[PDB]
C-alpha cells in the first residue's frame, strides 16, 4: 500500500527518536514520489504556530492517516500533554502507531481505532477526558460540521477550546465554514496557505469556542 511505502521510507531514511526527520522524510517522499493527504509542511508550520500559541494539554485529532500531523503536533506537546487521535481505517491506524513509535512520541499519543462519530461520545467515559483544549479536524470533509456539533453536544468543548480545521478551501468544508463563521459560539480566523504538495490555494480555519448562547 501507499501507506506501507511511506512508513518503510521513513524507517530507512529518517532518524529514530527524531520527530523532525520523520516529518521531513514523509514530506520528501510525498513531494517527490506519491502525493498523500498529509497536512504537509506549509500548513503544518501554521499548525505549529497555533500549537505553540495555545500550549494545549489535551488535543483531539480527527483523522490520523499515517501519523504525519500527529507527529507534527506531538513533538510540540509539553510534558504530560496528551494527543488523542481518531482513525477509522485499521490499516492506517497501525501505520500511525509505527510512525509515532519510530518518532519516540508514542507515549504522548493515544490512537483510537473507530469512527469519530462513534468514538466522540465515549471520550469522557473511556478516556478520562473532561474538555478538549484543542481539536484538529482533518478527516472526511463532510464530518467536520457533524463532529463539531457532536463535540459540543457531548460537552467536550469549553470557552477557548481551539478548533483547527484543515482543507476548508480544498477539498473544502463549506458547510462547516459557513456554520462556525455564522455562529456566535465561534470566533474564527482564516489562515491562507496551499494544498500539500501543490500550488492549489488552501487554508486552515481556527474556530475558538465561546460557549453556548
Ligand atoms: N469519520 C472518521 N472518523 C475517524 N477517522 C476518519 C474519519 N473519516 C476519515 N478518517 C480518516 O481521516 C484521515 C484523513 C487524512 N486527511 C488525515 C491526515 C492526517 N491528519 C495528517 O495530516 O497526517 C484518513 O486516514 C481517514 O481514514
Ligand atoms: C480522492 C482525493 C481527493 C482530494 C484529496 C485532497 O486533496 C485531500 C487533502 C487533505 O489534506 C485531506 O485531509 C483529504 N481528506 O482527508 O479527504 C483530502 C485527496 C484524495
Ligand atoms: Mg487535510
Amino acid at each position: 500500500t501507499k501507506e506501507q511505502r511511506i512508513l518503510r521510507y521513513v524507517q530507512q531514511n529518517a532518524k529514530p527518536g527524531d520527530p523532525q526527520s520523520v516529518l521531513e522524510a514523509i514530506d520528501t517522499y510525498c513531494t517527490q514520489k506519491e502525493w498523500a493527504m498529509n497536512v504537509g509542511d506549509a500548513k503544518g508550520q501554521i499548525m505549529d504556530a497555533v500549537i505553540r500559541e495555545y500550549s494545549p494539554s489535551l488535543v483531539l485529532e480527527l483523522g490520523a492517516y499515517c501519523g504525519y500531523s500527529a507527529v507534527r503536533m506531538a513533538r510540540l506537546l509539553q510534558p504530560g500533554a496528551r494527543l488523542l487521535t481518531m482513525e477509522m481505517n485499521p490499516d492506517y491506524a497501525a501505520i500511525t502507531q509505527q510512525m509515532l513509535n519510530f518518532a519516540g512520541l508514542q507515549d504522548k499519543v493515544t490512537i483510537l481505532n473507530g469512527a469519530s462519530q462513534d468514538l466522540i461520545p465515549q471520550l469522557k467515559k473511556k478516556y478520562d477526558v473532561d474538555t478538549l483544549d484543542m481539536v484538529f479536524l482533518d478527516h472526511w470533509k463532510d464530518r467536520y460540521l457533524p463532529d463539531t456539533l457532536l463535540l459540543e453536544k457531548c460537552g467536550l468543548l469549553r470557552k477557548g477550546t481551539v478548533l483547527l480545521a484543515d482543507n476548508v478551501i480544498v477539498p473544502g468544508t463549506p458547510d462547516f465554514l459557513a456554520y462556525v463563521r455564522g455562529s456566535s459560539s465561534f470566533e474564527c480566523t482564516h489562515y491562507s496557505s496551499y494544498l500539500e504538495y501543490m500550488k492549489v490555494v488552501d487554508g486552515l480555519e481556527k474556530a475558538i469556542y465561546q460557549g453556548p448562547s
